DNA sequence: AAGATTAGATTAGT
DNA sequence: TTCTAATCTAATC
């Protein structure tokens, strides 16, 4: 539907740097603090993972 | 980069025949071209976009 | 222009 | 059910 902000972007690689398979619990939570669905933000940390190893 | 004149006038007949071309016929059409594997499937990604 | 890259998304699947 | 791996599209160096 829409391009991300860059707000949005650094707040998932926050995440992303502490939990890189962050659970069902958490990414509710980020995707309130985002203010995206969950669904996207599944989708981001698994290409992300697929993106940047290690 | 940069391809040669010869190249893309083989590409058309193979884009206008098949549109999607899969592994083998994209692994074949670099053998025809001289081109890496990963360029031609660049190639055929970027013509989709700009020459439905 | 046209080659290359990035992001978001979808599918298939041991 | 969540994941990986390919791969497509759109948007952009």
């Amino acid at each position: 539907r829409t391009a991300v902000t860059g707000s949005q972007t650094a707040l998932l690689l926050r995440a992303f740097e502490k939990d890189r398979f962050p659970g069902i619990a958490a990414r509710e939570e980020l995707a309130r603090e985002t203010g995206l669905p969950e669904s996207r933000i599944q989708i981001w940390f698994q290409n992300r993972r697929a993106r940047h190893p290690g």
